């Protein structure tokens, strides 16, 4: 619980210790270690760690208490999720052309790193996960299923980003394998602006790895049978939380202090299907849909200001407040159908600190 | 090459079929399918497939013959290696700023793709491997070890590229987390120009995934005990072949026909530690080391020509011929110490078609 934040060095060093036994000259081993120590420290730390904590809490309250050897396996899984998060955020910042993350410059922007290194380093963080899982859970019975869950959550997240990045592109309105020169100028597509499509995306890009994966890890580790019907109930609660979480992420993109959120809002300029876009479209007048189509997705201050002002005009802040209230209720209703008092507590607890933390 | 080249569609479609069962609207499922079918087709096909073939041949000759159900598991592992190769090459081309690969434009250059998609797609190809391995070998006893081998070969390759890309950088002569502005202009470092360091790199970036991984897969699948002392003999032969193979790759970078190799030589402009660089440095005069340092790593045709002409002047073509002859001998000497006539045949056979194919 507090156990968690202090176990970081243990797992970081376990992994770095694997690197250190490679057949490399000694000057090179030292340099590798400096680099990969910074990679982990810079990218895994400084987060709210809600996904990691969720593995730890699910583990405790699924059981009747847990020795400090069993805790070591729990916290390992917990840091793996936080490393997965690190890997994804490094990648997302390359794809979304990010500036700031957790209040510092994005990894890929550092001049001793650059994109060439950033990409390589994503795949390293990602694989570190499974090396760590092998070190601490090779001999557990859930081993194969735990690595199977990380794998299948990751795949859903990958398709998730794929749609996040491409739902408005010419591709989706045959792929031209001879064009390496003429870039499409980003333009929204009206057919795609609807909650149905938005849910598909947000569920795949967020719900599985942020909520399903950590919940299922804890349970798997605590001995709960994979075949059990509680998993399909957990999957549906995970879908609702992810929707709830991502829409909040989208709200912060427009209305959050970039010093408080740690990052800079870019959804409009990057042509993203976001909840405020969809809500404004279902509420606004025809003259304003034209105004939306001719200003969205353009990396141009005056165009962005048009869209932000429409969001002020159509009182989107008030509409969010209203959504947050209704969804929180749909979610609590789903939690109370689990009939498991421990998980129910953890999920209610999570639902409260989802935006604060700690 | 018979069974193998025709089983592609089977494994491609298995995986695409997994994607198609995701909870997505039907118009999106169709678009996903077009895209991911092209991703596989465009990037897995058109290679010499030497690593795939090596899994198949090791599998046959380790045994006394194999039903078409057991062949299905073999060819699966074989295509997984070729998919791994595909994933790596898509990545390498982003990192090395590639133009052409297997005689077509690099994936990341296509305008419907771009880097943002290329990166996402690498992680998808990579994860497709383990999904496929689960489909066809979940119930085999070597399952856990086979996925353990892919994982540990990939890690070595990642550190391999890391050194390939960074051996000459200021990092390696402390990383500044506040510099996003002053990009270092690439310049060689004299201390690093030596075979010792070169071996470290080429072994990690090539030897493990191109030779050790496919050999060890076949053996694992054929029931050979993981603990056996034949594996450490196989590892050392793998190091010698990888050195042999990569040096040839480096030679082709300057002296190969870009229509025959399918790619454009870029080692000099990208500031790479290559075998010809090291050999020229061992042989050349001080006025030419200055000439090397001034012109290497600059993305400029006239600078590259200066270095190419030094490579002509110092008769590097003849020096390669000489290396190829001695190493081929060191390799055959190692093969003959295996005391296993089947593997010995496959490895001798591989050694011959390593540059032609088929
Ligand atoms: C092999 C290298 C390829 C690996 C790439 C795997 C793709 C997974 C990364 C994307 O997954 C994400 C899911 N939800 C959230 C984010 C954060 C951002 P947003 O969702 O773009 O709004 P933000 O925090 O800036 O608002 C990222
Ligand atoms: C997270 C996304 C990145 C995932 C990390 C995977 C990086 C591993 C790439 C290793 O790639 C290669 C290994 N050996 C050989 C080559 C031949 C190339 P080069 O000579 O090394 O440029 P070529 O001459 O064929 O162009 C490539
Ligand atoms: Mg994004
Ligand atoms: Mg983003
Ligand atoms: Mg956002
Ligand atoms: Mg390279
Ligand atoms: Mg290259
Ligand atoms: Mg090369």
């Amino acid at each position: 619980l507090a156990f968690f934040r202090n176990m970081y060095d243990k797992y970081r060093d376990a992994f770095l210790s694997h690197l250190n036994e490679y057949s490399l000259e000694e000057e090179i081993k030292e340099h590798i270690s400096k680099y990969y120590k910074l990679l982990f420290d810079y990218n895994c730390l400084g987060g709210k760690n809600n996904r990691g904590i969720l593995v730890i809490l699910i583990y405790e309250y699924v059981k009747n208490r847990i020795n400090s050897s069993e805790w070591e396996k729990a916290a390992c899984l917990a840091w793996c999720i936080e490393i997965l998060q690190a890997a994804f955020l490094v990648a997302d910042d390359i794809m979304d052309k990010g500036e700031m993350r957790r209040n510092k410059y994005c990894w890929y922007l550092l001049k001793d790193v650059e994109t060439k290194n950033a990409v390589n380093d994503v795949l390293l963080l990602y694989n570190s996960i499974y090396k760590l899982i092998e070190i601490y859970l090779r001999n557990e019975s859930c081993y194969v299923d735990v690595i199977a869950t990380f794998r299948d959550a990751t795949l859903k997240t990958i398709i998730g980003q794929h749609l996040d990045t491409n739902i408005f592109s010419d591709k989706y309105s045959e792929i031209d394998v001879n064009n390496i020169n003429v870039p499409e100028q980003p333009v929204i597509d009206i057919n795609m602006i609807n909650f149905g499509v938005y849910k598909n995306i947000v569920i795949h890009k967020t719900a599985y790895y942020s909520f399903f994966l950590p919940i299922v890890c804890g349970m798997l580790l605590a001995g709960i049978a994979v075949d059990n019907l509680i998993y399909k109930k957990i999957e549906d609660i995970s879908m609702l939380m992810g929707e709830y979480f991502q829409i909040h992420d989208d709200y912060l993109d427009i209305f959050g202090d970039s010093t408080k959120t740690g990052k800079v809002g870019s959804d409009i300029q990057n042509n993203k299907l976001t909840w405020p876009l969809i809500k404004t479209f279902e509420l606004c007048s025809e003259p304003d849909k034209i105004k939306i189509v001719k200003n969205y997705g353009k990396n141009n201050l005056a165009c962005v200001k048009v869209i932000d002002s429409l969001y002020e005009q159509y009182k989107i802040r008030k509409h969010y407040e209203s959504y947050e209230k209704a969804q929180k209720a749909k979610i609590l209703s789903a939690i109370n159908e689990l009939h498991h008092e421990g998980i129910e507590y953890v999920l209610k607890y999570l639902l409260e600190i989802l935006f604060t933390g700690v």
